This record gives C-alpha cells, structure tokens and sequence, in this order.
C-alpha cells in the first residue's frame, strides 16, 4: 500500500519533543521511493538523537533534508527551552516556504510545544496565525479546515466570539472559504466538490437578514463562477444528509462539534492559505515520553496519507 | 414488556392526519394496565372512523377517552379543513389543562397541520408557544429539550437570529432553563442529573479572550446554581464537552449548538420536548401525512417510542 502520492515537506517539531522520533517511525514504515517524496526540515542533530536511541541509524542515509532550525547546544530530550522554541518556528516556516515556492504540494507539522515557542518570545495562536505570518497576508484570509470521518468542514471564522465573527462575515469573506477549500479539496483527491454552505442563522434565517446579506449573495456567486453550491441550510439538516464533499461553517462551533463527536481521535486541521496546505497531526510533543523510545506514529501515517493522496 | 409506568395524556392530533389511527395502533401494542394509564384527548368521531379502518372496534370499548376538538361534519381523511385546525389546537389544549391539574404526569402531541391552524384564525408557532398560551406563562420561559441517542439537550434559546439570542441571553433565562430540565429529567428516568452548560463563545470566552459574554453569563449562572446544590459543570466549549460523553443533560444557548449534535448521533431517533412549569409535551417526530391518511398503513412506532421515553420508570 503507496500512501505517498505527491511532494510533502515534512516539519518535525520541538527537537526536545517525540516529533523527530515519529518521523523516523513513520519514514521507516514507508519504501524508498515513498521517501524520496518527503523532505524533512528541522536540526539534523535531533533526528541523529533520535535515530540512536531507535536504533534506525541506516534511515538517516536515505533520508531527503534540510537544516532548518538549527541548534546552537545538544539535544536534552524532555526539557522545555527557548531554544527548542526558535527551532519548532523555523523548521515549520522553511517547511511553508518551500510549499509557496513550490518545491512541495503539502507541508506537515510535528508536534509542537506552546511554553518553549512563547519562552523564545515569539508570538504563536496556531498554525493560522503562523501560515499567516509567514506568507505575508491577514488571518483573515488563512483559513482552518477540519478534516474526520469522511467529513470536511471549511470555517469561515474561527477564534473570536459570535458577535464579532457576526460583524466580520461578508460575502467576500465567504467566497475566500469556499475558493480556499476547494483547491484543497483537490488536493485531497476530490475534483469536482459538492459544496454545502452552513446558514448563520437557525433553519438559514428561512429570523434575521444576515443569510439574505451575506450567505445567499456568495452562493450566487460561487454557482456563477460554475461551482456547485447548496445553501445556505441549516447546519444540522445538511450534515444529516451526508450528500456533499465539502461544508462551510459561518462559525467556530457549528463546525467543531460535528468533528470532535464523530471523530474524537482521527480528525485532521488543515490551515490553508494561498497554495498551501499546513496539517499537524493532532497531538502534543509527549515531553515525559521524549528520548524513550515508546512514541507511536499513527497519527502522522494518517495526516500523510491524506494529504498524500492519489 | 411494560413501556408505561407514569399516566400519560394522548392529544391525537389533526383529526383528518394519521394522528387518530397511530394512537389506535399504539394502544393496540400495549398490555390493557398500560392502556388505562393514558388519556386520550380528541373527537370520538375520528377515533371510530379509525378503529373502522383498522378493525380495532373492541379496542375503544376499553380506550379512557374526554371529549375535545369535536368536530361538527364527518372526518374526511387526507383533506385539510380549519375545523379540523381548531380540533388539533382544542385536543391538545385539552390533554395541557390536564398535566397542569396533575390529571397526569405528561402529554404527547400527535401530528399537526400548519396549514390548517392558520386557516382556522388562530395564532401557532410551535408547541412551545401553545404550551406557554395556555399556562399563561411568557415564550421566555418554556423551553425546548431534544432527547436522542443518551443525548439530552436543553435550549436556552431557540427560534431567533443569533444576534437576537444574545442580547436575550442572561444568568437568569440560564437558570430557568436548567431548572425546567432538571425536573424533566426526573421524568425521564435520571434523577439528580450531572449537567454540563455550554459556553457562549468558542472555548466558553477563553476566560475573557474571545468576548466577555460567558463572564457575565454563564459562569455566574453556574455559580448560582452549583451554590444552590446542583451538580454543574462548565461554562464549557460545546464541541470539547460533547465529546467527552460523561454528562446527563447539557444545556445549549444556541440553536444550533443543540441541533446539530443531536440530528447526527439520532436521524430518527429524537424526540422533542416542550417544557414549562410542571408540564412536558413531547411530539412524535413526523407529519400529519395527509396523503396516506385513512388507509389504514400509518407506522405507529415513532409513537411508541415517544411514549417509551415519557413513560419511563423513575
Ligand atoms: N406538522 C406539520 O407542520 C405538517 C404536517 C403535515 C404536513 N405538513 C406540510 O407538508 C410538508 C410535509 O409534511 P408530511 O406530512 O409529508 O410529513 P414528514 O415530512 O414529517 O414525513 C415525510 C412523509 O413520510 C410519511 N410519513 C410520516 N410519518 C409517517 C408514519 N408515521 N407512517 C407512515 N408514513 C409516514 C408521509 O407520507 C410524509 O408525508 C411540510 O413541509 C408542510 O408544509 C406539515
Ligand atoms: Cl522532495
Ligand atoms: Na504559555
Ligand atoms: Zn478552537
Ligand atoms: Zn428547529
């Protein structure tokens, strides 16, 4: 089974963290032409760490990388430092760059750590905000799908309350989410997406002007530009369907709770701004297990293989 | 097996729709104790026109029936007519002023027509409207819980713009809510439920990062109660609490925050629940079905099952 279809750049992580030790796992599973796909950006020192630890000394010949986040002292798995912070940031934005650039389609991120990032005083809400930062544009307009159990759901706005994502939504903002979604969708292996845009409001308002405003104009559009788009409907009528490719959420909850219930520990985040597509997998640097041998790299199989479709 | 243990009132509905038929076809599955412990409230003319259809004449000789919504012209099934708006809305009201007098412990609505209520001349938005017109209670105070799949959800608001839900939304609509579903929750067989109450905001606010809403809402709400002796946790982010599994009741500011977990996990399946002052009023989850109304293949089971639910042992 080839899980790895397309170029991947591979980010991994806090260096302190089990994230280099579950890049060896999972490149060790993967064959040689599978690996030549994957580029790894992140200190060689720590995949060395890694790899004596596991004893998968002989990967590290066939591994394609770059050093990025280089570290100025060795290794101390385990320990939280601003140093291991720095590093996590630039791994990730080389691993961006290169997608921009087009070296790569799709870039994965290895777990990270929030205390050592903020210690290395460097400001970090997430991928959104870094994809943001480091492609130049507003976190306006990066935007985060969620990916589980056949479900994929684009949020139009996220992190905010609903009274000042209310104020935000426009039409414009709307057709940003969809664009943005559907080129992913492409990348995920699906074409020609079915398209469900969520109501703000209940039932689509069918209660308040704002579907009429903002959701009805931008499904106009989108159908004109020869998509095909349904909605806006209400939120829980459509997801009961099952009939479409692609959702999208006016508001943080209403695409959350769909995932978290269906998909408590299988669901993908992907950031998505210009041509990139920024996934992690979903969980963190596991500190008290780094260095010890024990990390297990399911969870990054299952981002690569979806990211790596085709 | 017994599915009654409480009584029941059994509004049957728009008597031209199925609600008549299914009523017979339920009574029909359950043991004769279980059958006196529901009151049917509705026209006797479309119970006999049903029970004709169904060839379940001797079952009405034992049916405990009152008089509501008579109608002054014979049933014509399938055919939507205003005097048979106003029976639906006299049949139900009749089956409330019952549960208020503590006649019985709950009521079931069987289906309506809109269409035909409207025609009548009268005013109806739902149950939750008729509940609180016929209390004399305000809108504001009758709540909706759904029930599906172990999930138990009350709405704090419900039929409304977002925008207008939040400027509704305060400590003490917050309560009512709760309180109005815990006592439900007795009936439904979970006394002394743990309850979880979601947050406003993602995250329930974050503290104050994403809005003050939860600070001066929710928590204080809980705050309140947890004071006066309830098990309550939260605020809490909807989907994080959702996913955890682990409480009785929760308890939705938002429409949509109740709705979607519950049409997911339950696609048929979910009963919806009015709920105000001593008195729960669940609806089968269907139509009138005027098309195959009086032809005598009407599916009672969505009845059954609602009336397993209400009629729970405590
Ligand atoms: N309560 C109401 O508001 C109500 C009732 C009847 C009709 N209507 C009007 O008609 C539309 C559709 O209503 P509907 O009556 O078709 O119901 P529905 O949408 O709830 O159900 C779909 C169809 O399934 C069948 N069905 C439903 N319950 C059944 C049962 N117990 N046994 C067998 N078949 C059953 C009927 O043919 C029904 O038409 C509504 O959108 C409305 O405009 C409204
Ligand atoms: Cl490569
Ligand atoms: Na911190
Ligand atoms: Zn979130
Ligand atoms: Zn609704």
């Amino acid at each position: 089974m080839t899980i790895v279809h397309r170029r991947l750049a591979l980010a991994i992580g806090d260096p302190h963290g089990i994230g280099p030790e579950i890049a060896l796992k999972a490149l060790q599973q993967l064959s040689a032409t599978e690996r030549s796909l994957i580029k790894v950006y992140g200190p060689w020192s720590a995949l060395e760490q890694a790899a004596q630890i596991c004893q998968m000394e002989s990967l590290l010949q066939d591994l394609i990388h770059e050093e990025a986040g280089s570290l100025a002292q060795p290794v101390q798995c385990g320990e939280i430092t601003p140093q291991a912070g720095l590093s996590t940031v630039q791994s990730a934005t080389a691993a961006i760059r290169a997608c921009e650039s087009g070296e790569v389609d799709a870039v994965i991120a290895c777990p990270h750590h929030e205390t050592a990032i903020h210690r290395a005083g460097i400001a970090f809400s997430g991928y959104p905000s870094l994809l943001a930062n480091v492609l130049g544009m507003n976190e306006d307009e990066v935007f985060l799908m969620l990916v589980g159990a056949g479900l994929r759901i684009v949020h139009v706005t996220l992190h905010e309350s609903v009274r000042s994502a209310l104020e935000r939504l426009s039409p414009q903002l709307v057709i940003n989410a969809v664009d943005a979604a559907v080129q992913t969708c492409t990348l995920l292996g699906v074409p020609k997406p079915q398209v469900a845009v969520f109501g703000i409001n209940p039932h689509a308002s069918e209660f308040g002007l704002e579907d009429s405003q903002i959701t009805v104009p931008a499904v106009e559009t989108l159908r004109k530009r020869g998509l095909t788009v349904d909605g806006p409907m209400g939120a829980d009528m459509v997801l009961a369907q099952r009939k479409h490719d692609l959702y999208v959420a006016m508001l943080h909850d209403q695409g959350h709770i769909p995932i978290k219930l269906l998909a408590p520990n299988g669901a993908s985040a992907l950031s998505i701004g210009g041509r990139v597509v920024l996934s992690s997998v979903g969980h963190g640097s596991a500190m008290d297990i780094a260095g010890r041998g024990v990390a297990d790299a399911t969870a990054l199989l299952r981002t690569i293989a979806l990211l790596g479709a085709q």
